[PDB]
């Protein structure tokens, strides 16, 4: 069990790392994202934090541009309420590595090759997949024009 802090109220983890109660109540973590369709949401009926499934596949035809905007809201709120954020998929982390990325990007102007610079020196095992990658070059154009 070891969720990687990114910045101080987010943590990316994967299968494994969402199961770990304890560990999520040392770190003062209310907010979980499950960037799963099929995986439960561990530790729903204990009532303690605040869910938020982006139900997708690790494929190259799943779009994830669309739950951005939908993940950011709620990394903000888990900030603004001086909580943290776990956000999960699997193993290597492809899919919850895409939005952390993204957000990092919209929400720190950083560039795509500086985020993920950043991210894989916190967490060195990351899935590639260029579906993925590709999402976030478009991302990254519609965010220098300001389409955001
Ligand atoms: C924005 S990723 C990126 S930008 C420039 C490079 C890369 C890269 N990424 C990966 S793995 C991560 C992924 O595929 C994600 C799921 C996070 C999209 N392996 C190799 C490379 C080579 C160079």
């Amino acid at each position: 069990a070891e969720l990687t802090p990114i910045l101080p109220f987010l943590f990316l983890g994967n299968e494994q790392d969402a199961q770990d109660l304890d560990t999520m109540q040392r770190l003062n973590i209310g907010y979980v994202i499950n960037v799963t369709t099929h995986l439960p949401l561990y530790h729903y009926e204990k009532g303690l934090f605040n869910y938020k499934r982006l139900p997708a596949t690790d494929s190259n035809k799943q779009n994830l541009r669309q739950y951005f905007e939908e993940a950011f809201e709620f990394i903000e709120e888990a900030h603004q309420c001086g909580k943290g954020l776990l956000i999960h998929c699997q193993a290597g982390v492809s899919r919850s590595a895409t939005i952390v990325i993204a957000y990092l990007m919209k929400h720190t102007r950083m560039t795509m090759t500086d985020a993920y610079k950043f991210v894989k020196g916190k967490r060195p095992i990351i899935s590639v997949n260029l579906n993925f990658m590709g999402q976030l070059l478009e991302f990254e154009e519609d965010l220098n024009n300001g389409v955001t």
